[PDB]
Formats: structure tokens, C-alpha cells, sequence
């Protein structure tokens, strides 16, 4: 029950962009008393050599069942980096003090993913 997130893959190959639209989410679990319901989405190439693999949503306010509708692009991906690497899609409820708390995420090996072939999901959050 930490909730469902819905996103989106496709890997421009001719242009070295892996394009992952983060759609929505619904029925994020309610947790600390003392943050708060407002969630974003962070992704995480992994292994990577931190800073550049991190991308982030919008931090919307005041929801649940968040809307974010936003594609985040990793330019310069490679068939290396598809063979290697590992899409970590981790959902926060960002605090009072631009901290957070964890919520859950998925994660995609980027193997599976077809050159120019949009793959779409719909999956339930988990905690590892």
C-alpha cells in the first residue's frame, strides 16, 4: 500500500537520449505526522558517477496522488550505458526544511529497454 506510479521509456538511440516521462502517482502512503504530502520523483542511473546520473521532478504540494507530467532526458546515453546501467525511480515527500522522507521506487534494467520503442508502466512502489 506505498502506492502506484505510472512512467513512460523511450531511448532515442540515433540521438543518444533516453527520455523518461514521470507521469503520475496514486495513493502515496502517508507516513512521518510531521512532514508533509509533497511529493517528487528522483531518478538515479546506477552505477553512476553521482551528481550527473540524479534527475528530479517538480515537488508539487498538498497531494496523494500526484500529477507531475514531466519528461526528464538523460542526453549523451549510450548502448554501453544500456547495457550497463540501471534506471532507479525513487518517490519523496519532501519536509518542512527542504529534507525529505522515502517513500518507495522501482527500478528498470535498461537492457530490456527496445532502441525506439516507447515502453509504458504501471507498477506499485516498493521499499528494499
Amino acid at each position: 500500500t506505498l502506492g502506484a506510479l505510472e512512467f513512460s521509456l523511450l531511448y532515442d538511440q540515433d540521438n543518444s537520449n533516453l527520455q523518461c516521462t514521470i507521469i503520475r502517482a496514486k495513493g502515496l502512503k502517508p507516513m512521518d505526522s510531521n512532514g508533509l504530502a509533497d511529493p517528487y520523483v528522483k531518478l538515479h542511473l546506477l552505477p553512476g558517477a553521482s551528481k550527473s546520473n540524479k534527475l528530479r521532478t517538480k515537488t508539487l504540494r498538498n497531494t496523494r496522488n500526484p500529477v507531475w507530467n514531466e519528461t526528464l532526458q538523460y542526453h549523451g546515453i549510450t548502448e554501453e550505458d544500456m547495457q550497463r546501467k540501471t534506471l532507479r525511480i525513487s518517490v519523496c515527500d519532501e519536509d518542512k526544511f527542504g529534507h525529505n522522507e522515502f517513500i518507495g521506487e522501482t527500478r528498470f534494467s535498461l537492457k530490456k529497454l527496445k532502441a525506439n520503442q516507447r515502453k509504458n508502466f504501471n507498477i506499485c512502489l516498493e521499499r528494499v
